[PDB]
């Protein structure tokens, strides 16, 4: 089990200038031949020639053109091909090889393989020794020739990175295709595609060189009608990049391609992106809403990358957030400007706050720069990614917008066509920060502690005010707990976003302020400030920490109604919240230990439910922040407070807390459902694949959460509304009728209705089988057994596994069940997937990241499937280590 250390990084003492691939697919096999031109480095110092290559089956080998013999001149153990040092040349030489690899089996889909009847790479992070040897790691930068042969019936589209620059007939019905891909880039860019593809195509002429990029986006032929979106998600990206950051596409095409069985998302192969059909395929007939949203911030993503992450490389895989964060926080920015509306940062916050914050405080937790790796797939992470992302969008909160792009052109400008490391990002925020602050003695050396200090810090408030002074003072103060990685935290550069409002009239006190907090704790004080203001703290949520406002709940409902800042307002709520769920879990809890014949439960504050009442009434009012505040913190952000956590208590917590909101509101709810139909359900556009109303589709989540509420409380009649629902063109409101009906005997009539509307779509089907699996139902485990053995089968496709099973994991009451048949029935799921795709097996135990903070009788039963999966003689290295380091051995 080799370990990869950070501080190990030594230059390789080989170089490869050169590759020529010839890629010969086959009906039972592949056949790949490959020239690597390469030198001896200036840090050689006699070593053996070691090629990474792994499950390939060496057809020969040879060096300038000599045939190399097993034994006595190479060693190869099906991970490591080893020529001895004394024949490998001491100047510019030629290694070539060929190999025989079988996409049709590689059901782990890394390296080459066949999704459905399509031939597709997926090299990074080390998938390129799949395919061919090679010295597999990012800084190895190469020129790369590949040509491609196969059937022409089965195989008339063939793409690889690069320009095609020829394209030839074969004997026996085949045919070829050339690409030349001058630009130096690492090998886990490489990417080849072979199938009978359909598009869509553009021409967009970029904003200051006019050059003309070809666009292409391609699917089975199925599908080739839910490619329209995406193609207008790609303009917008280039323009987007273009408006913001002044860069532009340097290359002639970029390819867009949807293949069905992926690993995750989309990956940014160079010119040949490449993306899980359900990133980048929609029509408004046969898809939810959420599909528009996630296609527009994948391709982003991936476009994005061609500068952050293609461009400008990584030195080795320990950098990764420098692409990643990076390009996520790039990504984000884009979405919020093309979507206008609040919930899009809200939204991101919220899967920080919830799968990140818990990450980071489980035995998983480590810094967005890890120190040691012993799986790369196991190295992508909400914490690489998502804390990456708010760590680079600090450096714009800390500098501005003007100095940010500044600092981020220094950045392009010095590390365009190279490697770069996290310090290169740092240096070049620096200069912005000297400029910004004139002085060139300020610096950012302790910014760098966001790299390698892992955990979520805890900020923590209070305040003074002296009304005769008018002077106004905030002490903040910050706290990282220890953890595994560091015995002794240190304090972080904290910038927090502030406003004070006035608590009479709801207006700004001050100017736009950000407190830079670079000390354990600090006191700022603010003159002139004319009465005691409520303070707005952290406002867009400006670092990625636990906030402790110390605020009564009288001045969150204030902020909630008359603050300026959308994070701010929902974080108010968020916290009122907290305050009561705390409460009442404890009560419950106390009544459960005790055995309590009766009890009291403290009620929902009655100013606070007045205050959502006067929001949802609001037709100024955002329809998306509307559906926030009526729903309760998720159930992974309440668990980062609780020692302990009794699901079934928490369950009561809910139940009681929604039970009483929707006591007083449920009228306001209904009217409201029912105002917001003509708008939210408006099929004006519904045949127009490029209009699309992110504003409406909102205003259809308020109504769906609504709707859920309504039903969960068995609203009277509301039954007729939830029938008629179903009969709704938009999936995003068909869907919802199924899942609300499960309080319902219409429950099962609806499930045969929505599977008949679903079956036919492959996409479609996967979001039926989500809402099936999020089905609030006493029945899920036997509705469970149905879906593997009329719908899923022995599926190894990681989209329908995860559509099965992932969303079933949050059912609180039910996936929790005391008896650990839940944990029973994952970890089933887990060790089966493990035999043929450890990476999604891998994705499939992310229920398990939360054991230790539940209450000891749900620790052990987790801990013992924990166990029993390690203990399987065939689990693969991905699980492996991934297990042993949840359960702390
Ligand atoms: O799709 C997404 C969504 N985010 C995310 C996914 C997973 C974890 C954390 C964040 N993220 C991609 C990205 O960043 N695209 O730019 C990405 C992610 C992973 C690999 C990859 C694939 C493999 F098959 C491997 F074996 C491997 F090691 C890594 C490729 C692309
Ligand atoms: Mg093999
Ligand atoms: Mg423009
Ligand atoms: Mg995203
Ligand atoms: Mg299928
Ligand atoms: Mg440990
Ligand atoms: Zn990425």
């Amino acid at each position: 089990p080799k370990i990869h250390y950070r501080k190990d990084y030594k230059p390789s003492g080989f170089i490869i200038n050169q590759v020529t691939l010839n890629i010969n697919i086959h009906d039972q096999e592949t056949i790949v031949r490959s020239v690597l031109d390469m030198d001896i480095s200036k840090h050689n110092v006699g070593e053996d020639l070691v090629f990474d290559g792994v499950g390939l089956k060496i057809n020969e080998i040879s060096i300038n053109n000599k045939k190399l013999v097993e034994g006595e001149e190479y060693t190869y153990d099906n991970e490591f091909l080893t020529i001895f040092s004394k024949f490998v040349p001491k100047s510019k030489f030629a290694f070539s090889s060929e190999v025989i690899i079988h996409p049709e089996t590689n059901y782990a889909l890394t390296g080459l393989y066949k999704s459905k009847n399509i031939i597709v790479s997926q090299c990074e992070a080390t998938g390129f020794r799949r395919i061919t040897f090679f010295i597999d790691r990012p800084d190895m930068m190469a020129k790369y020739d590949v040509t491609v042969t196969a059937d022409k019936e089965k195989y008339p589209v063939l793409l690889s990175n690069g320009d095609k620059v020829n394209e030839f007939e074969i004997p026996g019905g085949r045919h070829g295709a050339r690409f030349n891909d001058p630009p130096l880039k690492p090998c886990y860019l490489f990417a080849v595609v072979a199938g009978d593809l359909k598009h869509l195509s553009a021409t967009y002429i970029t904003k200051y060189t006019k050059k003309k990029v070809e666009l292409y986006v391609f699917s089975e032929e199925k599908y080739v009608s839910k490619l329209q979106w995406a193609l207008e998600c790609l303009k917008k990206s280039m323009a987007f990049d273009e408006d913001y950051f002044g860069l532009e596409y340097d290359l002639s095409r970029l390819n867009l391609v949807a293949v069905s069985d992926f690993n995750v998302g989309a990956m940014e192969n160079k010119g040949l992106n490449i993306f899980n059909a359900n990133s980048l395929l929609a029509s408004k007939k046969n898809s939810i809403d959420f599909s528009y949203a996630r296609i527009l911030t994948v391709v982003g993503h991936e476009y994005f990358h061609q500068y952050t992450g293609n461009r400008v490389t990584l030195r080795d895989w320990f950098q990764l957030t420098l692409k990643e964060g990076l390009t996520v926080h790039r990504e984000n920015l884009f979405s919020e400007e093309m979507t206008k509306t609040v919930t899009t940062r809200l939204s991101h916050v919220d899967l920080l706050r919830s799968v990140q914050f818990l990450e980071d405080s489980s035995p998983l937790s480590h810094p967005i720069r890890p120190e040691s790796y012993v799986s790369m797939e196991n190295f992508y992470t909400t914490t690489v990614y998502d804390k990456g992302s708010e760590v680079m969008r600090m450096y714009l909160t800390i500098l501005g917008e003007e100095y940010y792009k500044k600092g981020f052109d220094i950045y392009i400008k010095k590390n365009d066509g190279n490697t770069a490391t996290c310090e290169d990002f740092n240096y070049a925020m620096e200069q912005a920060y000297k400029m910004k602050k004139a002085d060139n003695s300020a610096n950012l050396n302790q910014y760098l502690l966001w790299f390698s200090q892992s955990g979520t810090p805890h900020v923590s408030f209070k305040y003074n005010y002296d009304a005769e002074k008018k002077q106004y003072s905030i002490h903040v103060n910050q706290y990282t707990k220890p953890d595994e990685n560091q015995k002794e935290k240190k304090p972080l550069f904290i910038p927090i976003s502030v406003g004070l409002i006035n608590p009479e009239n709801g207006k700004e006190m001050i100017s736009q302020t950000t407190l830079e907090l670079t000390k354990e704790s600090d006191t700022f004080v603010f003159n002139n400030i004319a009465v005691k203001p409520i303070p707005s703290l952290f406002r867009g949520f400006s670092a990625p920490v636990y906030i402790e406002d110390q605020l009564t709940d009288e001045e969150r409902i204030l902020l909630l109604k008359y603050d300026s800042d959308a994070f701010v307002r929902y974080n108010s709520c968020t916290n009122i919240y907290m305050k009561q769920i705390l409460m009442n879990y404890n009560e419950f809890l106390k009544a459960k230990n005790e055995k309590l014949e009766s009890f009291q439960l403290t009620p929902v504050n009655a100013q606070f439910i007045d205050a959502i009442k006067y929001l949802l009434e609001d037709p100024h009012a955002d329809a998306g922040f509307k559906s926030y505040i009526v729903s309760l913190p998720q159930d992974r952000y309440i668990i980062n407070f609780v020692s302990n956590l009794d699901t079934d208590v928490l369950a009561d917590t809910k139940e009681y807390i929604y039970k009483q909101i929707g006591d007083k509101l449920n009228d306001v709810y209904y009217k409201m459902f029912k105002s917001l139909e003509a708008k939210a359900d408006d099929l004006t556009y519904f045949n127009d694949e490029s209009h699309v109303d992110f504003d409406q589709m909102n205003m259809r989540t308020l109504r769906n959460t609504l709707l859920s509420l309504l039903s969960k409380a068995q609203y009277p009649n509301i039954l007729n509304e939830i029938i008629e629902h179903s009969k709704s063109p938009y999936p995003s409101n068909w869907l919802t009728s199924l899942s609300v009906s499960a309080y319902f005997d219409k429950y099962f009539e609806l499930y045969d209705k929505t599977y008949k509307l679903s079956k036919d779509d492959e996409l479609l089907l996967q979001e039926w089988l989500k809402t099936v699996s999020r089905s609030d139902r006493k029945d899920i485990y036997e509705i469970l057994k149905k879906l593997e053995n009329e719908v899923l089968k022995d599926s190894k496709n990681p989209n329908d596994i995860r559509a099965v099973y992932l969303p079933f994991t949050n059912n609180l009451r039910r996936f929790h069940d005391i008896s650990g048949k839940g944990y029973k029935l994952i970890a089933e799921v887990i060790t089966k997937t493990d035999k043929f795709n450890p990476m999604v097996a891998t994705q499939l135990c992310e229920p398990f990241k939360l054991w230790n903070k539940l209450d000891t009788k749900r620790q052990e039963l987790m801990l013992n499937e924990m166990n029993t999966m390690l203990q399987e003689p065939q689990i693969s290295n991905n699980l492996k280590e991934y297990l042993l380091r949840l359960t702390n051995k």
